[PDB]
């Protein structure tokens, strides 16, 4: 069984800078972009204006120096990018380009095409 139903608040907002994004945020997001690469794809999917490669292989590995030790390579390219100057919008946008649309649905689940979304359950405990 179980039901609730609730809802908790509003997220964050498309036009808001990945770092400005509170480190909880940083970790479902990690949850979700530290397997399958998905800090590799969304690290080559960011282009500059002009279309330059923002992070070539030169610092992937500088990422992967961190998954191979036990950071996340999702958070720190997350928070790096925020300086670059990039936004939630500009992630969800690039995440649905690389197939992941789980962390681009909990940003902003309006913004990708695949109907899909779900409530997590409640439980206000106490003790």
């Amino acid at each position: 069984g179980s039901s609730g139903s609730s809802g908790m608040n509003k997220p964050l907002t498309p036009s808001t800078y990945i770092r400005n994004l509170n480190v909880g945020i940083l970790r479902k997001l990690s949850d979700f972009i530290d397997p399958q690469e998905g800090w590799k794809k969304l690290a080559v999917a960011i282009k500059k204006p002009s279309g330059d490669d923002r992070y070539n292989q030169f610092h992937i590995r500088r990422f992967e120096a961190l998954l191979q030790t036990g950071k996340s390579p999702t958070c720190e390219l997350l928070f790096d990018w925020g300086t670059t100057n990039c936004t939630v919008g500009d992630l969800v946008d690039l995440l649905v380009q690389i197939e992941l649309f789980a962390p681009a649905t909990l940003l902003l689940p309006d913004a990708v095409p695949q109907t899909v979304k779900s409530l997590p359950p409640s439980g206000p405990s106490s003790g």
